[PDB]
């Protein structure tokens, strides 16, 4: 264990903003895209994330 409080950033440019330590703390399970009406499985966490952000991109 590495004891005491000890986050590790995900990104720097995100960095600038509320975080929110409890968003760490979750998993989710599923995914669904609002804009393309899309679902992603939480092993495909990943490429849900590059599916929305092409979606902000
Ligand atoms: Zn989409």
């Amino acid at each position: 264990s590495p004891l005491s409080i000890k986050k590790c950033p995900i990104c720097k440019a995100d960095d600038i903003c509320d975080h929110t330590l409890e968003q760490q703390q979750m998993q989710p399970l599923c995914f669904n895209c609002p804009i393309c009406d899309k679902i992603f499985p939480a092993t495909e966490k990943q490429i849900f994330e590059d599916h929305v952000f092409c979606h902000s991109l």
